[PDB]
């Protein structure tokens, strides 16, 4: 039983990290994962495969010609674990759509048979910046049925979660797509261990896990490389191993219920990010108050 | 003389701020000037309005049923020096492409002759997290020749800002969009003031301008308002003033010229931000080196 997962979330907030350091622990449960990234940088499979940038689908497409010039040997690597991991590329910028980088890349793997094949998991790091039908794609073709949303304690992280939740609502009543939870990756944000968990129940699934922010994430990341292979014996190695313990043992997989802009500066303001708002002042002079 | 710019960046670097402003102390100048926010959210335009939100043409179109069912007086609003504001609004999430909102509202203001109307200035709040083709639509239907790019002395930025102007070279031989310079949004970081020029410079532009980073940009914002319009007698609002000059000044449009990522990688270790690799521990274990 070979489960259909995507990570999905907002840049910068380290998602591709978390993504590889949950895949890595679950190579040490001994299962075959392979990662699929659908970023233009070629960020999601750096970890595993101890790599400045995995070539991409995109870029050797264009040395090749077309796509079927292209065989599984450079395409689809494995690392650590021998957890594959291929990486879509690019939309040419400015001109094409990131999605059909997306599913350039899953034909092509279909096609040469990697998902039949021996595997346990797949699993797409998807952006989350915004929300469009482009980054969709392995929702649309139903290609990820288990969306983990990660996030945090800011605005923006939040927002995108909801939006990618609203996406999940459109593509749910024709498919197998849920989203199975969120995962608060810790800015050192005062209580947004509570602030996730209060957004995730207001749209009905959980938090299935709080990743803290670590020193040692920093500096196995400067070696190309996850905790779980630089220092299993760390309290953050254990960190992933329980979320990826708490991902195969999950079955909470939902339809969820986005909440509004109103309902989402609630949270934002009841946790203390938030400034409560003085509109007594708004649009008035550094002189008038 | 009305020319057609728009202002290109990433997200979460206060580039809306900073269009706001430049836009504010234009007006201050005694130049009508119309804002078309093409952002998701509609943070484009509530600095100039006094707004939480402005609405935005899809909200309304969906209201109405279709876009001939609006009225200009809704759509196009004005605010602070008769700054017109319109607010494209985001695709359906996870189903609709983003630039479809943003041709749907340029041929909305085309056929309600907005454009040909007293104007001196067109301004469109570009998200640049993501270079595809969507949200190069004013590129490459050549309703912007004038291209700024926010940035600051950090990686993700100036990624941005390198695959922007990929964009503008694919388009350039095709049309009168050219790239007017680059500008910094300080983020305190070190010697960024001189890490934008170095990229301006090896991209064939300039840095027509360092915006710092003042107290005063967020005590006006709390108001929801501009610092050209907050407190006039600031340091900052001189600031905005002087990119405002060298905007109206700027004759320097070029076709530029994109680095690699060694390149970016180059200025960015160079100038400090980004640490000097070290290969000879890259895929080693805590306890090997
Ligand atoms: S659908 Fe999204 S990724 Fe595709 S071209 Fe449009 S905005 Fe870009």
């Amino acid at each position: 039983a070979m489960r259909q997962c995507a990570i999905y979330g907002k840049g910068g907030i380290g998602k591709s990290t978390t993504t590889q350091n949950l895949v890595a622990a679950l190579a040490e449960m001994g299962k075959k994962v392979m990662i699929v990234g659908c970023n233009p940088k070629a960020d999601s499979t750096r970890l595993i495969l101890h790599s400045k940038a995995q070539n991409t689908i995109m870029e050797m497409a264009a040395e090749a010609g077309t796509v079927e010039d292209l065989e599984l040997e450079d395409v689809l690597k494995a690392g650590y674990g021998g957890v594959k991991c291929v990486e879509s590329g690019g939309p040419e910028p400015g001109v094409g759509c990131a999605g059909r980088g997306v599913i350039t890349a899953i034909n092509f793997l279909e096609e040469e048979g990697a998902y039949e094949d021996d595997l346990d998991f797949v699993f797409y790091d998807v952006l989350g910046d915004v929300v469009c039908g482009g980054f969709a794609m392995p929702i649309r073709e139903n290609k990820a049925q288990e969306i983990y949303i990660v996030c945090s304690g800011e605005m923006m992280a939040m927002y995108a979660a909801n939006n990618i939740s609203k996406g999940i609502v459109k593509y749910a009543n024709s498919g197998s797509v849920r989203l199975g939870g969120l995962i608060c990756n810790s800015r050192n944000t005062d209580r947004e261990d509570e602030l996730i968990i209060a957004l995730a129940n207001k749209l009905g699934t959980q938090m299935i896990h709080f990743v803290p922010r670590d020193n040692v994430v920093q500096r196995a990341e400067i070696r190309r490389m996850t905790v779980i292979e630089y220092d299993p014996k760390a309290k953050q190695a254990d960190e992933y191993r329980a979320l990826a313990r708490k991902v195969v043992d999950n079955k909470l997989l939902v339809i969820p219920n986005p909440i509004t802009m109103d309902e989402l500066e609630e949270l934002l303001m009841e946790f203390g990010i938030m400034e409560v708002e003085d509109e007594s002042i708004v649009g008035k002079t550094a002189e008038e108050v």
